[PDB]
């Protein structure tokens, strides 16, 4: 095993609770190294429940899927509190493997990232993004309070 | 879609509830009907979190695993509350497809169903079933209060 626990007492949402440890004992199963930084106390989202956990499990699942074929794998899992804002924030490691990304749109919209867009276009207090930098695939969820 | 919802307000355990809302919404994205029954309210249940969250994802995963290959597939989600026990039951059809039962045996002890037995043998209030019965595939944990 290796799981970095960085603030996991933080996340008092407890309906996620169990979705998040199940994909990390996933992650686990297939030895890639996982860390978990919730550095401030996140005790709500402004999300309904069907779409975080559906928005959590599938960017657990892509980040994950997007690890196997990597060497050195990794994956950060974050839930950063800002003043008006939640943000969820996974990272895996891709390296140069930008093909592998690549293949995850392509089946997305050929329902992993689709489903994603589709939740948060739906909602208008959701951001999504996804970037590649430095070596990582970063894919970002921000939950604007208001 | 196809979710037949019976009792789903029963189930109080906060921390497995997006667990189970993204596995039931996962066997929806590949078309397999889905029903979850749950007769009594059901406030807790006497296993870690971690132990529950994994089994409860493991079962859900068989069950869906199980039911792609098949032609009608069902699965059945109950949490059955005894006078001193909750069992957590999931039945699949299988119809005759016996080899993909044994598929599921083969790889799982060649992380799925061996993580599941770990658990229960590793609690002496847990219980695991495994069945063929009238063409559905059932995996049943008991869980013991006292």
């Amino acid at each position: 095993n290796a799981i970095k626990l960085n603030g996991i007492e933080n996340l008092k949402v407890r309906e996620i609770k169990g979705l998040i440890t199940a994909k990390i004992l996933r992650a686990q199963e297939m030895n890639i190294p996982i860390s978990i930084e919730i550095p401030d106390e996140v005790s709500s989202i402004n999300l309904n429940m069907i779409d975080l956990s559906r928005s959590i499990g599938i960017i657990l699942d892509n980040a994950i899927e997007a690890s196997t074929e990597i060497d050195d794998p990794i994956i950060r899992v974050a839930f950063i509190e800002s003043e008006n804002s939640v943000t969820f924030i996974v990272m895996n490691k891709c390296a140069d493997d930008i093909p592998r990304i690549h293949e995850l749109f392509q089946e997305s919209f050929s329902l992993g990232l689709s489903t994603l867009k589709e939740i948060a276009d739906n909602a208008d207090n959701v951001l999504l993004d996804t970037i590649i930098e430095n070596g990582f695939f970063i894919q970002k969820v921000e939950i604007i309070n208001n």
